[PDB]
């Protein structure tokens, strides 16, 4: 029975390959020093930054905002097409797929985020630049404090040491949740969950042999990512409430 | 199977902890609320007069009727504390720990704990009180005056489909125990020997739980995911208290409770 785990297992690390360009496992070369990227400590190298390398991503903090929400967009795509390749998934209510995305996009793009990070900063523009954690905690309030929770989460995260093969099965048990609300037919996405659980906790074991609880205490992140979400949610928030110079063009604002 | 053998021996000896600590089991619990028995019936108290009338029918062992039942929780979860603090002390290691960390553990760990324990006092209808005696339905108390009436409904909520996992009171001894160890906990100074020590506590857990229901797949992962729930439950809660200060000045916390509160 242990040959469809590790089949399953498979399938989802070729999809999650094909779906998301900038692996760990490239992040990681990079990061470490092992063709380096344009990195960004102050103002100046910021300014610099974007005349060089360019990105699609009129202040400072608010244009580094923005791209942020810019890529986010474009991995909410990359995150739904891995979804899709979900055993199981596509034949879900189209309601409760839809619903499972929703809920689901943020928890992952922060996973996939902490692969992009050290303590000391983060790779951005498909790995072109570096920008660094003290210039992002360096903008003014409240956008001081956007990414520093991340970088927190990240470092922590990153200790446990997983690799591309094992987020490939972790990032689709988070999408298969069945606690989201509003779904409409919880049983069989908690029972293809189940299965993505019984894979992942196989793929540590052989993965990690050593990691003792490595399962547990990467289940226990959960908690950790979904009060990294909910907090930002309410960052967003108070960006809404306050801040006049936030507003985009009509359909540029639809698109976030 | 040595190792085997040595997580069993822990679970054992939780589980004995675990009795010796909580007055009031889950097996107790359960018996209470299936009514069964004749010897076990509660009072129930589901509205006005029938509050009244439990004063007279329960002994409680500690104005407004929302704030004499705030009270009375407040009263139990601060016994609660005091239960949850005589375990904590029987895990082994715990009391070995730098004491400004025991310190941390508890003060992080209790509510977490207070809201798991509730959820076996607690049906779809009420909860049980005051050791059994009595049982507090779950429309009175969402009828309460604001915002006493919406206290209870989120742990009520929690707490059926925790329930659902049909834990017994040897799984729950060792859950508790996890969520006292964990190296999560802000202002921790030495988290390694916390992070062993609940390394040691998951193995038996997870042991613990494929003996105990072999048939329930991913048990132990469905477990660890309800710490998600039991956060949430408590941000909730603290948030709900502090509007209660502002609008409620008369009203008293108590003190230990208070520094439990204090910057979590
Ligand atoms: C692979 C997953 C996606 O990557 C993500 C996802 C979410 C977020 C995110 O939630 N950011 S954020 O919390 O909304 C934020 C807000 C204000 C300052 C910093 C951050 C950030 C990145 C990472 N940030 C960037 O890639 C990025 C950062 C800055 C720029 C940029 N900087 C200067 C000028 C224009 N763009 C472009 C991209
Ligand atoms: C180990 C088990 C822990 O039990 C706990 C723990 C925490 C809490 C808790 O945090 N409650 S609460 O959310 O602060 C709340 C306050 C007011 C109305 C509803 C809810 C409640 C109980 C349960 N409540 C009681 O046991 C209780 C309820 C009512 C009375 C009471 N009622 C009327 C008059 C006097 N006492 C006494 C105890």
């Amino acid at each position: 029975e242990s040959a469809d785990l590790r089949a399953l297992a498979k399938h989802l690390y070729d999809s999650y390959i094909k779906s998301f360009p900038l692996t760990k496992a490239k992040a990681r070369a990079i990061l470490t020093g092992k063709k380096s990227p344009f990195v960004i400590y102050d103002m100046n190298s910021l300014m610099m930054g974007e005349d060089k390398i360019k990105f699609k991503h009129k202040e400072v903090a608010i244009r580094i905002f923005q791209g942020c929400q810019f890529r986010s967009v474009e991995a909410v795509q990359e995150i739904t097409e891995y979804a899709k390749s979900i055993p199981g998934f596509v034949n879900l209510d189209l309601n409760d797929q839809v619903t499972l995305l929703k809920y689901g996009v943020h928890e992952i793009i922060y996973t996939m985020l902490a692969s992009l990070m050290n303590k000391d900063g983060v790779l951005i523009s498909e790995g072109q630049g570096f920008m660094t954690r003290e210039f992002l905690k360096s903008l003014r309030k409240p956008f001081g404090d956007f990414m520093e929770p991340k970088f927190e989460f990240a470092v922590k995260f990153n200790a446990l040491e997983l690799d591309d093969s094992d987020l490939a099965i972790f990032i689709a048990v988070i999408i298969l949740s069945g606690d989201r609300p509003g779904l409409l037919n919880v049983k069989p996405i908690e029972d293809i969950q189940d299965n993505l659980l019984q894979a992942l906790e196989l793929q540590l074991k052989l993965n990690h042999p050593e990691s003792s609880q490595l399962f547990a205490k990467l289940l226990q992140k959960m908690t950790d990512l979904r009060q990294i979400v909910t907090e930002h949610v309410q960052l967003l928030q108070v960006i809404k409430k306050t801040e006049t110079d936030m507003s985009l063009h009509p359909l540029l604002q639809e698109i976030y």
